[PDB]
């Protein structure tokens, strides 16, 4: 259901809380920014079952979640080869802003 994975935690923290989510075969999952902004996610470019772009970018999405309670709750597919999946922060990296959803059952 909607799940909602938060861009950073409580005053400073700048990480994915949740960060390894195991979804349903076609679920909802909500992305809030929490900390220092922007923040973009795109998908597996590189790590997915299937190991393809194509798709990958078709389920990441570009919404620059910059203001302080902006939370975009969006869902997936039924197929979407029941595996981890990797959504990454673009401007953010090093500091860990990286989550993965298992689109399972
Ligand atoms: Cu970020």
């Amino acid at each position: 259901e909607t799940y909602t994975v938060k861009l950073g935690s409580d005053k400073g923290l700048l990480v994915f809380e949740p960060a390894k989510l195991t979804i349903k075969p076609g679920d909802t999952v909500e992305f809030l920014n929490n900390k220092v902004p922007p923040h973009n996610v795109v998908f597996d470019a590189a790590l997915n079952p299937a190991k393809s772009a194509d798709l990958a970018k078709s389920l990441s999405h570009k919404q620059l979640l910059m203001s302080p309670g902006q939370s975009t709750s969006t869902t997936f597919p039924a197929d979407a080869p029941a595996g981890e999946y990797t959504f990454y922060c673009e401007p953010h990296r090093g500091a860990g802003m990286v989550g993965k959803i298992t689109v399972a059952g």
